[PDB]
């Protein structure tokens, strides 16, 4: 009762929040499980893995949102006119059998400018948040809004942007949101580079050196049998051997981004600049007496 | 795993957020409309009026949450009143249940929160909006009911709902008043009989202003000031005429006149609808 056109088995594209909210609600009433994949477009194989994870849930209908949230741009930073490929985007979604694309305007998302917003916890001031102190407020505000509009049963995020994922789990816990946050392992290029829409920014020399991030992390994960100092120093030596790579941070944390014990299990996160382009990556890691395995570590 | 225990036409009291969310989901699916009445307990005729408004919605089940929110500003007596009112659900969470991770992700209100009541208390409304978002997420009501007495708060809640695209109706219920017109409040018990007699000046100023308003905005404001000037011991923090969303009052039209004042140590608030000329 009030439903926009909806063609099942087809990609249906809605800009109006109200429209996708009424479609999502009707679909929920028929007992389909609504899955949300929030994106900023320029879709790559990583996003497709998110869509495929969502597709695997029985009864799933998949909503992919595409919205370049200005409240996570720019000055300073981040300073890029973000890649926009709306045509290819929807043709990828079609091929994958996604039924809903939500592509709102800025005016429909922010009809009152920045008025009520989400204040993230103090994790948002660390790491990615240090130099850009309101960035995560912008992520968590738009993600809360997407969740209220679409009301999915689960929402799917890549693990690459690991701080953002943790903060979104924080959001969902803290506001009692009735949604499951699904983190999906990072899709990588063949040489190990974490997929990102911003990888296309890299010139040839830079694309070649950028392999050092994933090579560092992988080297660290295997060095870690010998402890956290070995893991870190192995990662930093790889990073230092790559020309044109400038390290922002290289840090060990627990899975929730608290302190890492030595001899435990956690995450190693890295951010670096190549010319003007910032890259992130992270890996699961186990250190010391926690890194023993049947065979060779780890 | 079973839907938790719900006994229709009795008062069902849940302390676990999970419990209430489950029960409310179940009923929304068995064809009830879920109504939420958020309270801090110490219930009075004012809250019962919120209760009665909710009850009247056909097919309603009424959820009355009772939570004293540390981030903001008598158990078995409250539950008595609700049972007597035919309230089917009371939600009575603990602080640890509401805040297991302490103060982490919170709501940041827009600039309205730094004004009027937010001048004395600049983080009051952040706590209010945060708990209200949480209660709305836990109960998912069709409609949420608030008194108009805390009008700035009501307006902020409507900002929350619009801004976070919450799909709930916010229902403001006209302020219940004592026979002399004093807006009902918990704080009215504080008042010695002199403060209590002097307290009538707030509602009297506002209704005099409402009626003076046929002669314009200055007439309305001057009438309210005269009435307040006639009261001893009433320290007026503000008296402001605004539009109904608490922006600038238009030239003429519909607005809201708001007052706050201190009597000894009790801070009292009131507001009224005003139609200019
Ligand atoms: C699982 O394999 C991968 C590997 C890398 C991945 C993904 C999947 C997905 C992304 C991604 O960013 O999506 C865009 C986005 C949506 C969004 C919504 C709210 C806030 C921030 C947001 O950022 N990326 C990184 C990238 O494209 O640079
Ligand atoms: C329309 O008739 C009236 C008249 C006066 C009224 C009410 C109704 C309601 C209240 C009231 O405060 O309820 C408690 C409350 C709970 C809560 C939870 C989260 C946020 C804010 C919140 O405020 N009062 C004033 C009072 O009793 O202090």
């Amino acid at each position: 009762m009030a439903i926009p056109a909806f063609h099942p088995g087809e990609l249906n594209v809605y800009s109006a929040p109200g429209d996708v909210a009424d479609v999502s609600r009707a679909l929920r009433l028929t007992g389909r499980r609504v899955m949300l994949v929030p994106t900023m477009g320029a879709l790559h194989e990583g996003h497709l893995a998110l869509v495929r994870a969502a597709k695997r849930v029985p009864g799933s209908v998949v909503v992919v949102s595409i919205f370049v949230n200005p409240m996570q741009f720019g000055a300073g930073g981040d300073l890029d006119a973000y890649p926009r490929t709306p045509d290819d985007d929807l043709a990828q979604l079609r091929a994958e059998g996604v039924e809903i694309a939500f592509t709102p305007t800025t005016a429909a998302m922010y009809p009152d400018g920045l008025r009520t917003t989400v204040q993230p916890g103090p994790l948002a001031a660390e790491l990615e948040g240090g130099p850009r102190p309101t960035h995560f407020a912008g992520v968590l505000t738009v993600v809360l809004k997407l969740l209220q509009i679409v009301r999915p049963d689960r929402v799917f995020f890549g693990e690459k942007d690991y701080q953002q994922l943790v903060l979104i789990r924080q959001l969902v816990a803290d506001f009692n949101l009735d949604v499951a946050v699904v983190g999906v392992p990072t899709v990588r290029e063949a040489d190990g580079l974490a997929m990102s829409s911003r990888n296309r920014y890299l010139d040839p020399a830079q694309r070649a050196a950028a392999v050092a991030l994933s090579a560092a992390l992988t080297a660290a994960a295997h060095a870690a049998t010998a402890g956290a100092q070995a893991a870190l120093d192995a990662a930093r030596a790889v990073l230092d051997a790559a020309p044109g790579v400038a390290v922002d941070y290289l840090e060990l944390r627990d899975i929730g981004l608290g302190p890492m014990p030595l001899n435990g299990s956690g995450r190693l996160l890295v951010a670096a600049r190549l010319g003007t382009t910032r890259l992130l990556d992270n890996i699961a890691i186990e250190i010391g007496t926690f890194a023993g395995t049947d065979r060779p570590d780890g």
